[PDB]
């Protein structure tokens, strides 16, 4: 059991985790999300892994299998007249293998993100979650996260 | 009373209204929002007024007095393997003068925005609102709006 930075060789396993979460979003919001195979572009994954401001973390179990992964970004907004300069870690992905959920792995990954965040003296960790996603909302709430803002919608069709 | 598109000459009044709302945000989330005079850039207002994909609407009820305004944008996202192609109206601003509230003015502006969305056959109207902003949430809820997704935060500093 370790958390390490991902390599490009982790692609297939991470891609599989991404598709679990993506298919859940297709199911609930098919007006926004579309089914595709794969759901994670291998070149885009490689870019995240090697990116200057991005980092991919994996949780690897006792049998050297990927049980979870996350993609994070160090984000800097410039000073503006009406907005504070702000440095954040943005989590664009955090997936735990569906059959390994409810057993500590997500929290372990997130603790590593916090460690990274603090070492870079960021103001906050941020992420976006779809409103239907009760499981994610409960998880992130349990970690001390709260709503900053929300996207509201009025369908017109 | 009338609703019409803004002109450049509307800047000073529209700016004053923008400032009421900006200051509210500075008050409640000074970590994100910064005080400045003005809070609305005049050139950027002009661009919104004349923009190809943007529209500025004002409610006029009194001589030399704008009671409300809104800025909206026609947004189109391309077909991707994993995301549906999407056409929306995005409301970047909608302010009703603090002293003119409680008389249906916001609703009238929003109805105009709906008509715009329909005329352009958009999938939906969208906007973002900050979590502290109970007054705006109740207003948008009352007009049929629902939460699509939310930004969550964990301050580290």
């Amino acid at each position: 059991m370790i958390i390490r930075e991902a390599t490009v060789q982790d692609y297939e396993e991470v891609a599989r985790l991404h598709t679990q979460v993506h298919e859940a979003h297709v199911k609930e919001r098919g007006d926004i999300f579309r089914s595709n195979e794969p759901t994670l572009n291998p070149s885009r994954f490689q870019a995240a892994v090697q990116g200057e401001k991005s980092t991919v973390l994996v949780f690897v179990d006792e049998r050297e299998k990927i049980g979870a992964y996350s993609v994070i970004h160090l984000v800097q907004t410039p000073l503006l007249p009406t907005m504070q300069q702000r440095k954040t870690v943005y989590i664009s992905d955090l997936c735990v293998d569906e059959t390994r959920r409810g057993g500590g792995i997500g929290r372990l990954i997130f603790e590593a993100i916090i460690s990274y965040g603090k070492a870079h003296q960021v103001d906050a960790i941020e992420l976006d979650v779809y409103d239907f996603n009760d499981r994610a909302k409960a998880f992130y709430h349990s970690l001390g996260m709260r709503c900053q803002k929300q996207t509201m919608e009025l369908p017109l069709l």
